[PDB]
């Protein structure tokens, strides 16, 4: 129950593998996902070394509290995850094949900017503290890096499980830290984005242009006015923003870009029916013609520009 | 504390047995449901055998630290089960009968296709890691799989729990790994959903087409305008639809199909009262006439178009 | 740590009992409750047998883990049940007298047809697995059953706190299963409900009625279709009910015929506006006459039936 | 360890103290609040009792295995206290004096019938058990009850934290139970509630008596039924009332009358669109004329009586 | 396991430090964020002190059980922090430096008045309270303070993290309580806050502007009384204020004008038909002219009336 010793002057290497089993729970809103996986440990402790001849094992199991264990821990986790040791092997030469299976609620950082067209890297960072001793240093096995083919998350496409497998090697209040990025990469599946979400919210928009085709000013007020409600109604049913984000969104410029083209078709009718009424006719009639043309052109280049901006 | 002995080089077999106590909780969101049961293991370990007329006891009992017990774990929970061992017997051959009780969030994708006339199976998935000295195999004990008569989902009719009792074994980590499929068969309540959600939306849809039977535009526009108000109200009122299903469900088409009869509704509105203006009322009258019968002809043909894609 | 020795043959009687503390988070619509009490446990254990003489104590009490115990567990519980031991006493015969006070969140299905004029029998079931060596039977101590005066249910009027002293006993795995019912009886505290959720939702049906007193189609169509938007609105901000109940309850109907009527009222304002236009004033009059006694009456008679057919 | 024997046949006195460290999590709908802070108990048990001077200390310090601890339990939380212990101190009479620092989540109800203008006690309940060997009764030491001076709840005055110092003793399940009344004194801070939630309410209200001031039937209709629509609305924002309150509150009232007065307004402006339309402009006139100073007048009465009848 | 004794009459100085790892969950609402952090510790313990030579050792490791570590508490959490020992490291001359990992969910109260322009100190206290034999006294080791740089909160700007050198040392339940301040600076940076929610409800605002120039009072008072129903579902869809402050916020005055505004055109929209339609187009034109400069000159001077008094 202290470090194994060096042999020369060279830090211990913990090799490093998470294999997914479960991915579930992720929240948009939070910037978190829940994660179900194995955690191997590999690592020698000369200690430990036996012959196999005389024991008349090839291999010996041990109990967490019978050897030196590593501490490794999760930088970027809500708490500390729950650990179930599975398997602790020691082969004839003092190496020792950790195993353990964990679940934990893991922070990682999402980016909306291109939402609901985006793709996300989530992050899980191993870290260990060096110790007193001896230097310890992480290592990825990639042979124990992997996930289940029946790993999902609702939504999204998961691309690939992978690890940096070079850490980060830093000092902290004295003392090495090496650590570790694995990295879940995952893409949104927005096809039912289209039907449920933007082809409504468009046919909305639509109907408030019905009101080039009318000289009625009630009618007109009734049409742009009551597809504004519509339109917000909308968004609070299909609720396609978290609590507000921070910085501008694709999705975000759109929806700003539909308010002030509610608020320009209001300030055309506005124009048109005072134009009318102040004796002028062949204004309003002239101005309403062109935005007919006008209003569907801005908006299909405007969105273009967006398109182009942020991707 | 180390698996039994083979006799000659056989794999362990254990003997597994699901018996539903509650289910509950089932969130379709999260697609989880919360279940408790009894967990039923029975293995053969000959260190364990004894003859009863030395020893004089029909079964010996012991303590979960006493003996070597399998790793049984469940691969789609969100943490680890609660258990509580109930009981452990040895008879005198050396087999062991375990049973605890579990309670445990399974995750289980369900498929929304069909909603609200959707079944789903629900699956719960037993496993056992193989150790150094021995391989372990999974065995499904029929009179040992089963619910209680009081178990229920509301909203649910529970048909069958039943397991696949041929395992899937499979290589994971460079050990053999024995999967069970536990399956809970459950079909959908859907009577109050015509009353309580599809009646109220398809009077609300019927109020925009006595625009049919008006000329007076102020009203026209009212009427198709307001009722879409009213729709999209009622949808965020019966929340049919959890946060957005990434594919087309039915329920999904007929909502889409609903918004796409505002929009066409408001085209008609717009096109007659056009006609009317531009002094054309014959083409006017033509068409609201048409609109009439083409209206409830087109959605009562697209809907059994989209009930017979769908089942 | 072994079951007590049977003097003939006879089962082991635990005697129990629940003392309600606390009573809180009626979930209505996860039909589940949380609820502190008082488990009171009483057997028979004579290796436990003393001589208050010898010993000088009229009593003995003992730690969990110095003695034998009965496994009870709850039926309907999410998870086991938060315990802490209270007291153990031992009086010299070797009678048992256990204690504990423990926390649970128990599931207890809940029938809405009647709300808000419902009453519910909430359900705790204790259950006992009988073992090896002897079958365990429960049994009910009526002077160890009660509830405390301040148990309070917000909304609910606590009847009762009884046990059905018969214990369901059944075979379950091979072994007999003794199972208690204690039923906690609540009604309802629906007054309230009138001025807040039912006469708003009247008055607002009834504002569309004022439509059989206006011969402007415009006037009608923002009558009846603005008081269908703030129908819905209300009940939106009301959510009477929880998420869609499997069955039709008494509200639902109510609710549903509500929608139904304004339906009709929309058909009547459309009927009486077309015979207007097509130079008919006379059917017009006589029909919009009839709705002013017809839509009250009609809506008076199906709320009898209504209330008549579910009470 | 047993309880300290008594000297003549006196019961045990346990001296208690709460000190608030925090409040946090007022829930007005579950009607639960969450506590942190120090539990101090007191008692004297001669079988402690030591010479200073053999000794060589002036105070002796103990683990809680090593002494008898009353059991004293909370009768109003929803689980048992997470308690850690701080210090037990001895000194040379016997006297012990424990403390621990605790977090709870408290279950009291709450008085919403003077709401935004109420006050409530909020209490936390101290309970022990007594035992065969003797009687255990509680005590409040005043200089040991108190509260951090930063203790907060958003929107409250925290006025007093306080104990009835008489104890509430009764048998329960054969044995005495002595119970303290530990209360916390809150008066809510109503001030942002007029500018945030009533006068924009008001202001809805008022608008829609403008309809007193106008002729025109479509514009009357548009404005008290939008208003009522936007009332509504209004309300779901604010969100000023939890799941529905079983009883009458004096808000509560104030709203159903809003909506009395918006189906009142409706009566009227179909009353004089009536007269208007059936040659009667001259009662039409009178009655719109007295309804500018009827409604204003009458809602400023009716508000004094149920000020009057709340407070 | 008693504290060390002091050299002459000295009171024990435990050294602290925190470092942030992880800040994530700030609730607004709720006025808690959670934190994962080391917490570092050092004190001189002279019965530890040991000579380098005759040991062998530079450093002893020690289990926490083996040797007295101050009872380090915080008092703003809402549980105690969930901790895990990382490291305990003793030098030759008795000086003890532990370490450990824990996340706590802190509570700190937050100031709304500048929101979304607003700044907030978040605290974290560190507390110890004296033992019999010796007082405790915290300490701030300068060195052992700080943050990752990746440390974020979505939607903030981490200026710093520090501590407040100088303890609280008061008297609490008659002995002395050493107390430290941690302070976590962050900014609110709300790119988004314009675009987002102020814009699309200045323009709202605007639409009910368009009344003054319009004479059609059906016309007029739909413009005022939708845009007044669209402002209401915004800020329902935008969500923008937690539960009601207790305080007059920022934001919360320029929502409270914008209502007091859609009163006033109201008035305005009212005063000029009345005055229409009573005979005297001169007056009501005069009105209607002089709110198109009024309202937005008005609302200007308001707003820099309030951003003034506010900042
Ligand atoms: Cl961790
Ligand atoms: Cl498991
Ligand atoms: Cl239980
Ligand atoms: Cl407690
Ligand atoms: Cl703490
Ligand atoms: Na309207």
């Amino acid at each position: 129950v202290s470090p194994p010793p060096p042999i020369a002057d060279e830090p211990l290497t913990v090799n490093t593998g998470i294999y997914l089993i479960e991915s579930y729970s992720l929240d948009d809103c939070a910037e978190t996902f829940k994660v179900n996986a194995f955690l191997s440990l590999s690592w020698k402790d000369r200690r430990l070394a036996f012959d196999p001849v005389r024991s008349g094992v090839r291999v010996k199991t041990y109990e967490p509290e019978a050897i030196w264990i590593p501490e490794i821990r999760f930088v970027n986790v809500e708490n500390a995850r729950d650990a179930d040791v599975v398997d602790i092997s020691v082969s004839p030469d003092g190496t020792v094949q950790y195993l353990e299976r964990f679940s934990a609620r893991v922070l990682s950082p999402l980016d909306f900017r291109r939402y609901p067209f985006d793709s996300q890297t989530l992050h899980i960072y191993l870290i260990v503290r060096s110790v007193d001793t001896r230097n310890i240093v992480l290592a990825v096995d990639l042979e124990k890096v992997g996930k289940n083919d029946d790993v999902f998350l609702t939504g999204w496409d998961i691309e690939s499980f992978t690890a940096v497998v070079k850490p980060a090697n830093f000092a902290l209040e004295d003392r090495l830290e090496s650590k570790l990025d694995y990295q879940l990469r995952i893409s949104r599946q927005y096809f039912s984005y289209i039907p449920n979400i933007i082809l409504p919210m468009l046919f909305i928009l639509f109907i408030s242009w019905t009101a080039f085709w009318s000289t009625s000013y009630e009618a007109n007020v009734t049409l742009v006015v009551s597809t504004l409600i519509a339109h917000i109604a909308f968004n609070i049913l299909v609720e396609t923003n978290c609590p507000k984000t921070p910085y501008m969104t694709y999705t975000g410029a759109i929806i700003f870009m539909i308010y002030l083209f509610y608020f320009v078709a209001v300030i055309e009718v506005t124009v048109q029916h005072y134009l009318k009424v102040e004796s002028q006719p062949a204004r309003a009639a002239s101005i309403t013609r062109a935005s007919r043309i006008a209003f569907p052109v801005v908006f299909l280049l405007a969105n273009i520009i967006l398109a182009f901006l942020f991707f």
